[PDB]
């Protein structure tokens, strides 16, 4: 053996993860990792790694303020840090940060942990592969002094062709391993229309989990439990695991 992160780029050798705390009790034993958009996840699961996150710059609302303040009070080095949630968007549950402000915060507040072994995951673009035209991440990449280890994607698509478009764009541009920190069935061909048909949702979840497992560029992925998606996409409903939640669980259980 030879003479650095404690963590692997695929946490615990399981690509599959989840966003949010309510799902953990249900997915435990079949996921490598989890996060809940807080500085530290409030939930816990044996067998999986907690992933830390800095959601934003701390001014969108009092939750943004609370998360930045918790992140600055960390005294124990994260294994993994996810960067800002959709700083390129201004709509609900997006962090809405100008490039220059985000670069400075990344460098001052996230980057120092790399020295302690933390794996750095980039901010997520809401614009997906249209980041080619909006140029938020590309300008951010130019302005930061400490780069990321792992390129962070949000995939909101309704076909594997669209999923591949996103992975291709980000892999061809940066040549770094990818984490899909949120995916959802959404028709984005025209505007942003979340999928509502359960049968199409099931096919999507089964298809995308197979794609991600087989794609060596994708080192981790997580089902989105974020805001603005269809009720049929909800993983949890009145404390129960929904059909969509069960389709994800069954799909990731074929692997681990």
């Amino acid at each position: 053996s030879s003479s650095n992160s404690t963590g692997s780029y695929t946490p615990n050798g399981i690509k599959a993860g989840v966003s949010g705390d309510d799902p953990l009790s249900f997915l435990q034993g079949h996921i490598g990792w989890y996060y809940d958009w807080n500085a530290t996840p409030s939930g816990s699961a044996s067998g999986a790694s907690a992933v830390n996150m800095l959601w934003g710059a701390g001014t969108v609302d009092s939750t943004d303020a609370s998360r930045l303040s918790a992140f600055k009070a960390l005294t124990t080095a994260p294994q993994y840090i996810i960067g800002f949630e959709e700083p390129d968007c201004s709509t609900p549950g997006s962090s809405n940060i100008a490039v220059a402000d985000a670069a400075s915060l990344w460098d001052s507040t996230i980057a120092p942990w790399k020295d302690q072994g933390s794996i750095l995951i980039s901010p997520s673009m809401c614009h997906q592969a249209a980041e080619e035209y909006t140029k938020w991440l590309s300008a951010f990449s130019s302005q930061i002094s400490t780069s990321w280890d792992i390129t962070n994607l949000h995939i909101n698509k309704n076909s594997m062709d669209g999923v591949k478009t996103d992975i291709d764009y980000y892999y061809n541009t940066y040549g770094k391993p990818i984490w899909v920190t949120e995916f959802a069935c959404v028709d984005d061909s025209t505007d942003f229309v979340p999928c509502t048909d359960q049968s199409e949702i099931n096919t999507f979840i089964n298809d995308i989990v197979a794609l991600f497992e087989s794609d060596d560029r994708v080192q981790a992925y997580a089902y989105s439990t974020g805001e603005g998606l269809s009720p049929e996409w909800d993983m949890i409903s009145n404390g129960a695991l929904t059909e969509s939640g069960q389709t994800y669980l069954t799909a990731i259980s074929q692997y681990h």
